[PDB]
């Protein structure tokens, strides 16, 4: 007796209508009907996206596509455990106060001036969300801006809060674009096409360090904050201790292995998923050093996202087995030939941004990469390009906080203006699309 | 600089010593060394058992036994999602207050007399832990006994608390013996040998309904509580509401499918893991009815146990591939022939009970079933028998609460006597061993 339940029932009706009123082959029609069913559920949020991910194997099995174990085996792909290692590092830092220490040392780097402390905050948020996550990285940095701006006349000068708030909220999202960890869509792209950490970083890091300064510029030239005073916090300086240095060293070692995985993996025997093995080894070393415990890790890690990966992967395998992907590519050849690759990528990224406005970034990614990339497999036209393009565009979200939990946390202070944030996000969306397409045209050809 | 770290290093030393000072084949020596390594870690609790489970695939891969994905695929076995569905049902009941309602209706069944309310409490705990878990089932029932016994002179008459406390603590553990859900060891046994819900229930339910009355008798004839008065609670009677009835119907439907899975699965096409599919469908129906949400499920479900299943399964597959199991069975043939099956099962169950005293029940099970059952595979001598015997014995634990979280919760009231509980557990252990072996000799032959 709820709109969500009505959505599910109408969605079942659409599934049946497609099943019995489509003049295609049995496997392709089945896959298209499943894709529509799951698409509506993920976009409309009638059920939780994790629950829909759990539903994908069940309907896949009951239609005789996969065996139960084969369908469920996509919930233990190596990328899932890679993100698990990322969450473990996050738990270690939040448990040891290392993120607070990093912010305090940065803020000691800036003597007392706001005009650059915010910039170092954005940069630190990028470097930190690169390896961890977005929502976590926003939570601890919000109290900092409140303390810094507690003496700035918060009744007529609120754009300064808005700058030092949205810059962090978007810096985390852009920091997720440089490394596989930090943003679930990037993992999904790597999962479908097959990607190493270093190669994906060569594709992502330039985009991150070029997108982020642009976004900061957009805000600064749109809204005009002061950034001319001085701040003098009253809080005490936290200093180094055992555990903090050890987990810092483990973090550096893990990054070093993830970067030089190809030579190391070649020397050690050439294992298939050395990045994931490094993630698990990081968990083992943290447990060995007793810097964190599994209950912290269990409380911190979002297992719903890890199951949503399984949903996306099972959907991709379903579309691959059923032939829907090649059927779609063959039907879309005429459109992709008439319209150049330039306009093709413009419409794809534009559609992604308008899609995550009224949807979840990760759910939309898990819906989209299996379609276009498998389509791009048949086309030729390296699907790594489209996969990363969609994955990065998913992280670029600048809409009403219901779209994005980071925006929810940062909005929750309760003084930011709805319409102003919409217009700011509009300009940011436009700039991201243009810059992304320029990168793909010039660098990736 | 901790005893746990010293244990890990000495454990590495034992691994290397076995590697280079054992005159067996390379694969069998490798598997034995891994088994010793993991055994010590799980028993000594140097690291968390979940962390050790994560370690098993890493060392398996780095020694060239499995590919990374093949090793990790044991973390998504269908049994794991079966237990996930159990946790989802638990979340629904704790969210809707249904367990409180069940206890209140039972306590309305008993007008005001303690002499049978405790017995219905033990029985309800059995029927409830059959489908859910142990620790959860203990938590809500402890306040009940406090309220009932708040007027019983808790300075000289404490054995009444002890009866109404340990009976529940052990009723949950025994309730886990009748169904696959409720106790992780039973899932591990089903996983290795291959077992359906109904068949395992034919093996387990008689044992549960025969073990539980015996245990209650042991306590009643050892310690003498009064159970002759009347209680008059002051709390209000909670009544039925929407959601409670719906999740009750879903629980009944899920049980009905799990029982009549074989005919239904035969009719529907004969799917491989219809029990797991029923579990997932239960999650879907709960989400569809909006009686529970994924954040309740995520907070409730213990993902460490689900990963520990993957550790046990990967260890079993490692021992199977390496030939350690058949090597062990061939070396132990002379002992198993000289000593009859009767004495073999007596020593096995006796060793299990003395093992879980200073260890975790589930970790010990994940250590033991892969050894004996795969050994029993080669012997003949149906390994279902040994697997279930070890799995049920693991649930039978009556030792210091550090062994068992249910005992931790029930002890935490702080008036129970250490030595008395040890002696009570000793007699209970003895009776469980004897009765279990009688069942295996007579019924299972």
């Amino acid at each position: 007796l709820h709109r969500n339940s009505l959505i599910v029932l109408a969605d079942v009706a659409l599934f049946l209508a497609l099943y019995h009123f489509l003049p295609f082959e049995h496997n392709v029609v089945l896959g298209i009907s499943m894709l529509a069913f799951i698409a509506v559920l993920w976009l409309t949020e009638a059920l939780h996206v994790t629950v829909t991910a759990i539903l994908v194997p069940v309907m896949a099995v009951f239609f005789g596509i996969f065996e139960t174990q084969a369908a469920l085996n996509n919930f233990a792909n190596s990328i899932i455990f890679l993100f698990l290692g990322g969450f473990a590092l996050a738990a270690a830092m939040h448990h040891q106060g290392l993120d607070k220490v990093i912010a305090d040392k940065v803020l000691a780097m800036a003597q007392g001036k706001m005009s650059v402390a915010v910039f170092m905050l954005f940069g630190v948020t990028a470097l930190l969300s690169m390896w961890i996550s977005n929502t976590a990285t926003a939570a601890m940095m919000l109290p900092l801006v409140l303390g810094v701006l507690s003496k700035v006349d918060a009744d007529k000068q609120r754009s300064t809060y808005v700058f030092v708030l949205l810059g962090v909220a978007y810096s985390a999202s852009i920091g997720g674009i440089a490394t596989l960890v930090g943003s679930p869509p990037n993992a999904i792209a790597a999962a479908e096409v097959g990607l190493s950490f270093t190669d994906w970083m060569k594709f992502g890091l330039p985009t991150a360090m070029m997108m982020l300064p642009m976004a900061i510029a957009i805000l600064y030239f749109l809204l005009k904050p002061t950034l001319n005073g001085m701040f003098e916090l009253d809080r005490a300086p936290v200093n180094w201790d055992k555990g903090k240095v050890v987990t810092l060293g483990i973090f550096g070692l893990t990054v070093f292995l993830w970067i030089f995985s190809s030579p190391i993996n070649a020397a050690l025997g050439g294992f298939k998923s050395f990045d994931t093995l490094v993630a698990l080894g990081a968990i083992l070393m943290l447990s060995f050093a007793r810097v964190v415990h599994w209950k912290e890790i269990q409380k911190t890690a979002d297992w719903g996202v890890l199951l949503l990966f399984g949903g996306g992967l099972c959907l991709s395998n379903v579309l691959k087995q059923t032939g829907t992907s090649v059927f779609l590519a063959n039907a879309l050849s005429d459109m992709v030939s008439h319209m150049g690759i330039f306009v093709v990528i413009l419409v794809v990224a534009t559609f992604v941004v308008f899609l995550t406005e009224f949807a979840s970034n990760t759910a939309s990614a898990a819906l989209l990469i299996p379609v276009f990339a498998t389509v791009a497999e048949a086309f030729g036209m390296s699907p790594v390009l489209l996969s990363v393009l969609i994955a990065v565009a998913a992280s670029c979200a600048f809409m009403l906080p219901v779209a994005t939990p980071p925006n929810a946390i940062v909005f929750a202070s309760g003084h930011i203006k709805q319409s102003e944030m919409m217009r700011v996000g509009l300009y940011l969306n436009i700039a991201c699309i243009g810059l992304l397409t320029a990168i793909a045209m010039l660098f990736w050809q």
